């Protein structure tokens, strides 16, 4: 036979005790192996560590041969999850009598009916063996009818730690607060709500889904047949999938099983279908399990394109035959982690498999908050100052992104402040070191957000539209009582048109930084991007070119015939939506009726506030004091030149002093007055008086 | 040898003597598995758990290794079928006596002339072994009833069943009443034509075509005439064909072989011929085997097809070759399912491979309600207080819907139920709760049918109160649409059929899409709808495969209604006939509409604000017989609109008999006087923000603001194109 594999399963009956550094392997096993009952053997995931746990005969033969059964709380030392891999070593080293070993309690309760009659009792009438661990639920501990927690933190006289069987009097016992292990041993922590990121609506109904069959499946059998058992996740990536189905296995005490899928199947063999077929066995085996599936998409990619694979068609069937003959009344959930929906094979995205869908969204700033404030109290914050409106700061000057290797920038700014901290105090050590946060604005700006492959200070804006603006923004949302009783339909937003190097994309950016919320632009010339705007409901959208698709050429038209289902969709919930055209003439003249475009706009050249702001910020890569530029003669030449020329001037002011003078210190004025000079009226005047004439006739 | 495999196999004799705890191995893989003849082996399903029976030795010679032979009684614990996979496992655990177990008949009543000692002789010879899962025949004098049988119910004391070792002394039986099998032990329940149904007249034809060829032979070899092979199974996805061929293997005793699909295919050359050849061999090794072929037209496709390539073709020719060749011969029959028959190659669709094609239709109202009836009785008794009419409701309310998309709708409604019992009901007991309509109401929100998918868009949710319009437009639609429906059995017996067209043709904002947006709304049925521009594409040919789709998702999903908008844009060149697209789009209109095949389900209605350019085909009757004016509305529909609009606005603190304000909202359009009211709210909101009272000021605002719109030019043609007729 030679069983290289093995599992772990909780013993029944409620041992106490007796249940601890037990392995009740099998007899054959256990012959096999050379191990007498009477022995030390290790025990645990391979290649990882071991926990020299004493072994047994195995008492009666009913048991799984594969499967060996451990006490929850020696699990617990290792973090040996259900189903977790398990090797078994002959090899064993005599463990020396503990001494002078220290105990502490997880709960906050400390110096509370301190009997230690029966406790001190207690770790030596458990076959000895004292793990840093020692997850203690057997009997009724109390004091006022509370249940408390005692955890031997550390035990100090290839494995996760050194085995030490206590002794009544060899040992002194030292009772403290910890709330943690040991951090010399490294033993790895179980994950908890506390430590992963806030996720309110998805987090709960993560969990409500996982609940609901896991404690009644009775009664969806009695009432129907095929209960909800797959779990989709899917949304953007970098959110979290790995660690929040480990944090939901963790907390649960159900089977569960890794399947990556890669491994699964076997290339050019077929054999998935047996693996599957194994591991649903197995998962059925045990009446309460979990099934985790990591990248199904990859796994099973859509059938409707033919380079699937025949693989991909027999798992597919086989998962399907095996979902279908899985049963109703058992206590079983599949949980499926996806990249991305479009990706989900069609077949299996149907009613009555995978009905409860979770998504994760996009975090805002108040997620990015919580969950920074969350990693700076997991991290020992003894010296890291707190600085609620620094964090606050730093949320909203980030761009939007999702909450993908976030943790990484704290890291590189731990590390920046490592190489300040050497250099200024010459190896010294950590507590005298000192942490700021100009290394962490400096790693922010240096590793940049990664979600894509503006500020109101980085773009100015005119005040004339500000109120407009304000107006379209928060009478339609903030006070939709008036519009409710009195049956007016929203604006619907208004028409934008201006020259392309007008001011009409800095408006554009001005009303995107000013809502505050994240959005994709939608190129003119390029059905699934539009359905998005109602899901995720309070956002921005706008068109950055609408003249083409007025009257590809195809694209166009048919961006133009969806635009009627767009209107129908929108009228549902306008909240706000604007678009900027070039050729004001070709625009529908049923676009123009009241209740759809109530109002009409024109934008030209922005103003003297929104010019001085973007030289300031297109200066501020250079400088300003060396150069004796005051920001307003630049300005006042170049007022009517364009609203983006400014970038082209600096541009080649740039290229002509790297090239003048190889690296450069100071900008001079020569490189500013060639480059004035380089490009002198880019804008036409007679296109902006035909978009005078039609704002004129516009009304 | 190495054998992983087993197959179930029937004993030749009925074996009086040793019904049950009987499973004949080879001596041979029974000795390689270290295994005693005295010694308890699990064999169940793979990927299922096992069930214990005794080692035998195997029948000497000629006696496979693989097939493991049992007795109607093994197999009938976990419903396993003949030609199932099985596993073998040499774990046995010593089981404990059992006591105080009862036994009950199903299809019986309650009777106490069986004498109550022959059945207990039956079980002696058992030995053990006791399962809640067991049939047998109780021989005969019982009532004089040929037809009988009895079943065990269950004892009161890693496998399918719990197995216990029965005692004659302290058996204790007692009688019992009690439905198929207890469900405290999740057993497989043996269905058998229960779900499946509404189909009777293909249903009962498909078991007479099972059963000829396989139980009646001599007939056929008297005849000369060679039997049935092949029967394909074609209809539209989500029918259930795969569970009519799950139910038509289940009610035999057949060796069935089950493919589905690109399972047996691979990449690998000389393997997928490699095991259809095995799988014909195996199956014609035993007489009553039978081969059931899921989704033939993935694994044998036409090879006309320039895209086929040559592992396609040789696998249809090894399929041609095994179905009919020169030493191809058996007493077998082959069931092939797909969904549609063009695919598979005419060489397959032949009379020797498959003489019977099963087309399987939409369900009907009637078998809709049969489905509906039997998946609420399938929960049986304590709950669904709902009578017939509710059924009859729900399923008049489905016209597309498949027999697929009833059992989601039940699922739906069941999860929806259990959800809304988490509320106010405060996680009260589950037992009390039932089931009510509001529930199948709630949940008959986000569900689709299965073909009624990627072509349905948003559903309006307009009503006739949201609209105004004349009487007489509305009357004579909801008669012409809502009498062949309401009374078909009045038209039957008048032989009058629906007029199945209808054409309105008026000036823009003259209230015609909206009088029927809103009638589709109501009505229920399946609506599609068709914009102008949208079918009109640069590559010829491509809107005549758009139109010819549509036409056949219209009449495949029940009787519905088609309704173009903008039906106007495409002309013939509004000259003569120039350019070839538009003019092979009007004739394919016409040829769809009315052309050689015969459509009478699905009614056509039109609207088009120039009806110059249609031409007289369109316009004879049988296509767009009927036409309406539709032009302006009377006053009092106007004034109910008015009426409508204002009854947001605080009519009692206005006070205003708008009597005056009708007569200026006649003076106006339809969609003019809307537009008016919507300037005049805008520029009240923009002049003084919220107002308590609409004045007259703001309503002459937008009199002024909004002036004409429409010329009287078009009102003269549209009169005299209606009265010129006569
Ligand atoms: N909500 C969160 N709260 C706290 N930390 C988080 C959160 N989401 C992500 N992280 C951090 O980012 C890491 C990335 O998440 P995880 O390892 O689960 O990958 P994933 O997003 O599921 O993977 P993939 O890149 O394939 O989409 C986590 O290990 C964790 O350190
Ligand atoms: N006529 C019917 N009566 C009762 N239940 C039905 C009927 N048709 C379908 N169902 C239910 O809907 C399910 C869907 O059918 P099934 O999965 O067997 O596929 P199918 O309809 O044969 O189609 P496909 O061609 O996609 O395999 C069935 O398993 C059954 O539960
Ligand atoms: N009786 C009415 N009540 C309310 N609104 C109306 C009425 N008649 C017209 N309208 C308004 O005018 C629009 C056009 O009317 P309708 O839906 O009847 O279009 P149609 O006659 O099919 O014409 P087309 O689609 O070619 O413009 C409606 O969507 C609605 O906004």
């Amino acid at each position: 036979k030679l069983p290289a594999e093995f599992i772990t399963r909780p013993h029944p009956s409620k041992d106490h005790g007796k249940e601890t550094c037990t392995a009740y392997i099998h007899p054959n096993v256990l012959s096999s192996l050379e191990i007498n009952p009477g022995s030390f053997c290790t025990v645990g995931k391979i290649g990882e560590n071991g926990i020299l746990v004493i072994a047994r005969a195995g008492d009666e033969e009913v048991h799984p041969v594969n499967v060996i059964t451990l006490s929850t709380t020696i699990r617990s030392v290792g973090n040996l999850i259900l189903g977790d891999r398990l090797e078994l070593k002959k090899a064993q080293v005599q463990p020396p009598y503990a001494t002078k070993v220290t105990v502490g309690s997880l709960q906050g309760y400390n110096i509370l009916e301190c009997m230690e009659e029966k406790v001190i009792q207690k770790l030596l009438d458990d076959s000895g063996v004292i793990m840093p661990g020692m997850i203690f639920q057997n009997l009724k501990t109390k004091a006022g009818d509370e249940s408390i927690d005692v955890v031997i933190t550390d035990a100090s006289d290839f494995y996760l730690s050194p085995p030490f069987i206590f002794r009544k009097g060899s040992t002194h016992i030292t009772f403290s607060k910890e709330t943690q292990a040991n951090r010399k041993y490294n033993l790895p922590e179980p994950l908890s709500y506390a430590a992963v990121g806030g996720l309110d609506k998805e987090i709960e109904s993560l969990k409500s889904a996982i609940e609901i069959p896991l404690h009644q499946p009775t009664l969806f059998s009695s009432f129907g047949v095929s209960p909800p058992r797959g779990i989709l996740l899917h949304g953007p990536p970098g959110t979290g999938k790995t660690m929040l189905l480990r944090v939901v296995a963790n907390t649960s005490n159900a089977h569960v099983l890794t399947i990556n899928g890669p491994s699964i199947v076997s290339k050019y063999l077929g054999e998935t279908e047996a693996a599957l077929r194994d591991i649903f066995n197995e998962a059925r085996k045990y009446q309460p399990s979990i099934i985790f599936i990591d990248q199904i998409d990859s796994i099973a990619p859509n059938r409707a394109n033919d380079d699937s694979g025949e693989v991909e068609s027999r798992v597919v069937a086989t998962l399907l035959t095996l979902m279908d003959g899985m049963g109703a009344a058992g206590k079983v959930v599949v949980i499926a982690a996806t990249n991305r929906p479009n990706s989900v094979d069609p077949a299996l995205r149907r009613p009555g498999r995978f009905d409860q869908e979770v998504e994760i969204g996009i975090p805002d700033v108040d997620a990015r908050f919580d969950i920074l404030t969350k990693q700076f109290s997991r991290m020992s914050s003894d010296r890291h100052v707190l600085d609620s409106e620094a964090i606050k700061y730093i949320a909203s000057k980030t761009h939007g992104y999702v909450g993908a290797d976030l943790t990484a920038l704290c890291r590189e700014s731990v590390m920046k402040t490592i190489q300040r901290g050497l250099g200024t105090d010459a190896n010294i050590d950590k507590f005298s070191l000192k942490v700021t946060l100009k290394d962490v604005e400096s790693a922010m700006v240096d590793i940049r957000p990664s979600a894509m492959r503006v500020y109101w200070s980085d773009i100015g804006g005119q005040e004339e539209l500000k109120t407009k603006m304000k107006e379209m923004i928060q009478l339609p949302l903030e006070a939709s009582e008036t519009f409710a009783r009195l049956g007016i339909s929203a604006p619907k937003g208004v028409l934008l048109y201006g020259p392309p190097g007008c001011s009409k994309t800095l408006t554009a950016k001005a009303l995107a930084t000013e809502s505050g919320i994240n959005f994709l632009a939608v190129k003119g010339p390029e059905r699934e991007i539009f359905r998005k705007a109602r899901s995720a409901a309070p956002s921005i959208i706008f068109f950055d070119q609408i003249d083409a698709l007025s009257p590809t050429s195809a694209a166009n038209h048919v961006l133009t015939s969806l635009l009627n289902e767009i209107d129908g969709v929108e009228e549902l919930k306008g909240v706000v939506i604007v678009a900027a055209t070039n050729r004001p003439d070709e625009i529908d003249a049923a676009l123009l009726r009241p209740g759809r475009l109530d109002r009409h706009i024109y934008v030209g050249p922005p103003d003297v506030n929104a010019r001085l702001e973007i030289l300031k910020k297109c200066t501020k890569k250079f400088n300003t004091e060396e150069s004796g530029v005051d920001l307003h003669e630049l300005a006042d030449r170049t007022e009517g030149y364009s609203g983006a020329e400014v970038v082209l001037l600096c541009q080649e002011a740039g290229l002509a002093a790297i090239m003048e003078d190889l690296d450069v210190a100071k900008v001079e004025l020569r490189h500013f007055e060639k480059a004035f000079k380089g490009i002198a009226r880019g804008i036409t005047p007679e296109m902006l008086s035909y978009y005078e004439e039609f704002a004129l006739r516009s009304g």
